[PDB]
Parts: structure tokens; C-alpha cells; sequence
DNA sequence: TTTTTTTTTTTTTTTTTTTTTTTTTTT
């Protein structure tokens, strides 16, 4: 699912900055297992999304 | 090269405090 999220960023951004369209992901919310410090809290889908995203 | 994933489950009692009020003559 990483992966195929990753490959979809690369195509999409190219694309929607050329036509002018904004493109909106609500994604959910998981714990991470096994963490003393920081927040436990992560999102879906790996981690492209965080980097190509313009606003979150 | 290429990329994360996802919570789990309650445990166990502690200690006493302080007195109130008279009643009735017998030859």
C-alpha cells in the first residue's frame, strides 16, 4: 500500500499543478506499538503523502 | 531498487467516640 502510494505522488503532482486541481485525501488515524517518547499517533498509507502534500 | 505495520490490560481498605440524674418520714 506504501508503495503503490509512493508511485501514485510521482505521476499526480505533475499532472493536477498542469490542469490547476486540487486534490483533497482524508486518510484515518493508527497507534504506533512500542514507543516511550513522542506522540504514539501515525496516519495510512505510508510516508510520501506527508512530503508531496502542499497543506495537511 | 522498493516500501510499512499495528495495541494491551487493573489493583487494593482504613479507624472509634462519649456520661446522666435523686428520693422520702417515724412515735
Amino acid at each position: 500500500a506504501a508503495r503503490m502510494m509512493s508511485q501514485a505522488m510521482r505521476k499526480l503532482a505533475g499532472n493536477l499543478k498542469q490542469s490547476n486541481t486540487l486534490l483533497i485525501f482524508i486518510n484515518q488515524i493508527r497507534m504506533k506499538i512500542g514507543v516511550m517518547f513522542g506522540n504514539p499517533e501515525t496516519t495510512t498509507g505510508g510516508n510520501a503523502l506527508k512530503f508531496y502534500a502542499s497543506v495537511r
